[PDB]
């Protein structure tokens, strides 16, 4: 199951989709934008974009979560590597190309 987690502002992707539909979705997302990931967990990815020969390297976490005192599920993000700027850039093209 996805972990249940606390509404706090960072959360600004939400859905009523199935969590392993959400992670489909994800994945297929991430792939049309050249992003890597490792399956960490069922609902977690280790994601990574760009080139480490580069200034461009970025990796980060997503993870599906539930939020039930929105009676919603949600997509976590947080940072791992890179410029400020390069995950901005990454991260906000992943959250609006998302269809959930
Ligand atoms: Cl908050
Ligand atoms: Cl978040």
């Amino acid at each position: 199951k996805p972990r249940s987690l606390r509404f706090t502002w960072s959360m600004k992707t939400t859905s009523s989709m199935d969590p392993n539909d959400m992670m489909r979705e994800i994945r297929k997302v991430l792939d049309a934008n050249n992003c890597d990931y490792e399956q960490k967990e069922r609902f977690l990815l280790f994601c990574v974009h760009g080139d480490a020969r580069q200034d461009s390297l970025v990796q980060w976490e997503m993870e599906v979560c539930k939020l039930p005192r929105l009676s919603l599920n949600g997509v976590r993000f947080k940072r791992i590597s890179g410029t400020s700027i390069a995950f901005k850039n990454i991260a906000s093209k992943i959250a609006n190309e998302l269809k959930l």
